[PDB]
């Protein structure tokens, strides 16, 4: 038993060229992630979600150089932080019935 509530399909990514980061700081900012993933290689620009109380609700996104056999930061970062919530890096890695070549 790991889990009790939560959703039964493999994992989360909602997108194929666009990372997905969860777990995200209350005072959070696209400063605050273009600089913890200047570790994690090349990044291409960043995504900060705002609420009706202008808040990332705990999310955000990272556009980043097609890095699908795993992307580096879920391994660099994920459970890291400056306020005290750890960065939670997200991904999947296929909208494909097979590979081409």
């Amino acid at each position: 038993g790991s889990e009790f509530e939560l959703r039964r399909q493999q994992a989360l990514a909602e997108a194929d060229r666009t990372l997905f980061v969860g777990n995200l700081e209350t005072k959070v900012t696209e400063e605050l992630l273009f600089e913890l993933f200047h570790q994690a290689g090349p990044v291409i620009k960043v995504k900060i979600p705002k609420d009706k109380d202008g808040k990332p609700k705990q999310f955000a996104f990272v556009n980043f150089k097609h890095e699908v056999s795993v992307p580096y930061a879920m391994n660099l970062l994920n459970g890291i932080k400056l306020y005290g919530r750890p960065i939670k890096i997200q991904f999947r890695s296929g909208s494909s019935h097979a590979p081409q070549d």
